């Protein structure tokens, strides 16, 4: 039975409202109602992996996790096995895999962190859970953001806390925060951005929503706002959005929007919205397709629509050779040619720089690069030919053209990182000199750039 060059994993994330749903949710995991839409003659091919994201979730984890293995028993007639669940207040994850995944995936992981602080502690944070598909890194984060239309700041912030803070995948990558230490990196939820147009325009708004015409109201979409600003989700893809705002409904109908300011608000407007989302971040040059995002339109208990996502994503296997693991295969090198980091700071100490990789035994510090001040003001750290030759445990190609190589910039006064990257090994030739680039980030902020050349040489 052969290890799998591909998965297909669904992604779904919905705030129920405090209210239990109703009876049939499968529509959801068929990925049908509004916008990108799965095939009919798909419905009974189960997806290898469903990670349920649920807010404002009233149900015990017993009772949600019966409602969802019964749901994907009805579609598939495979009974799934829990991968893991957790939940923080009323914001919940589940991992549901097929039972034939059950001894592919190992080193489960969870956490959740909690946003704010004082009165704004208490209901808002997010949730993870990460594992090892064979040799492939999967991370996954339902988040539960500030609301209101005014508060998109305090948004940025909670997205800034949650990648900081939240504790998945290898302990070992110290350096790296969770938009650096998988392969795939799923975040979703009641990310709470809002359509940022006046107050008076509700009802323009609806109209539009009853046209189909969505493009006056996602051009003011502040997570696509923002995001274009590189203010949240740096280095991050969403799907183009084709399916109408998922916010705010009356319930037991989706012919309503509730929009107006009421006591229950905290006399607030809540125009309609597109606060449900699914974003992913892959290391550079895996496969990842989004093959359908949209909401369902038979689902009413909530003023939310829930809202679906499905990737294929590219994995790899848990490769053995006669070497590797647990030596290196002579046969195998990674050497940088004429390598520099620009960095944004301010600051003068030294830097090194630290390579992580599963294809190495364990990381690589390289000795300090030589600081000069660049053209327009910024610092150029060079690194020449002085960086140490890589020696992966496996040589064989077809291994370690699917590798990547992290890098952390760290300061030789504090041993802190200025920034991150990550490399890709899947290179157009090996044997020759080939141009290599990552931008830098630091807690999910651009902080800098590292380029210059890779030479690889494998078995073949
Ligand atoms: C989808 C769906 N949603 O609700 C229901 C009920 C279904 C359904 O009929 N599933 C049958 C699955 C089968 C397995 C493989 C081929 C034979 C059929």
């Amino acid at each position: 039975q052969p290890e799998p060059d591909m998965i297909t994993i669904f992604i779904g994330t919905w705030n129920m409202g405090n209210a239990p749903p109703p009876k049939k949710i499968t529509s959801w995991f068929l990925s049908k109602g509004q916008g990108k839409t799965r095939d009919d003659s798909a419905d009974y091919i189960p997806h290898d992996i469903y990670v349920i994201g649920t807010q404002e979730d009233p149900l015990s984890e017993k009772e949600w996790l019966e409602i969802l293995k019964h749901s994907l028993q009805e579609i598939t007639s495979v009974t799934f096995k829990t991968v893991a669940i957790h939940t923080l207040w009323n914001i919940r994850i589940v991992v549901l895999a097929k039972p034939e995944h059950e001894n592919r995936i190992s080193h489960i992981c969870t956490d959740n962190v909690k946003t704010g602080i004082a009165n704004t502690l208490g209901n808002k944070g997010a949730v993870g859970v990460s594992f090892m598909f064979n040799g492939t890194s999967l991370g996954f984060v339902n988040s539960h953001l500030t609301s209101g239309s005014e508060k998109k700041l305090r948004r940025n912030q909670n997205y800034m806390n949650i990648l900081r803070f939240l504790a998945l995948g290898d302990k070992k990558l110290s350096p790296f925060n969770i938009t650096h230490r998988f392969t795939h990196l799923f975040w979703f939820g009641d990310l709470n951005y809002r359509v940022d147009l006046p107050t008076w325009e509700a009802e323009t708004i609806i109209q539009k929503i009853k046209q189909q015409q969505y493009a006056d109201l996602l051009s003011h979409d502040q997570l696509l706002t923002e995001r274009r600003e590189q203010k949240v989700f740096l280095h991050f893809e969403e799907e183009e959005i084709t399916f109408a705002p998922t916010y705010r409904f009356e319930r037991l109908t989706r012919d309503k929007y509730a929009y107006t300011k009421q006591k229950a608000t905290g006399m607030k407007y809540n125009l309609p919205s597109w606060c449900d989302r699914v974003l992913w971040k892959s290391y550079p040059l895996v496969h990842v397709v989004c093959q359908s995002y949209g909401s369902t339109s038979d689902i009413m208990t909530s003023d939310h629509s829930p809202v679906f996502a499905t990737f294929e994503a590219g994995v790899t296997s848990q490769f053995v050779s006669k070497n590797g693991p647990g030596t290196v295969d002579s046969q195998g090198q990674i050497e940088f040619l004429r390598c520099y980091a620009t960095l944004k700071t301010k600051s003068q100490t030294k830097f090194y720089l630290e390579f992580h990789s599963s294809c190495l035994e364990s990381f690589v510090k390289s000795q300090e690069g030589e600081n000069e001040e660049g053209s327009e003001g910024e610092l150029v750290v060079k690194f020449g030919e002085t960086l140490p030759k890589l020696k992966p445990i496996i040589s064989d190609p077809e291994y370690l053209l699917d590798q990547h190589i992290l890098i952390s910039i760290k300061s030789s006064d504090s041993d802190e990182s200025y920034g991150e990257g990550c490399i890709a090994l899947r290179l157009e030739a090996t044997e020759t000199q080939l141009p290599i680039y990552t931008p830098l980030t630091h807690h999910g902020e651009l902080t800098g750039h590292f380029q210059g050349e890779i030479k690889l040489q494998t078995s073949q």
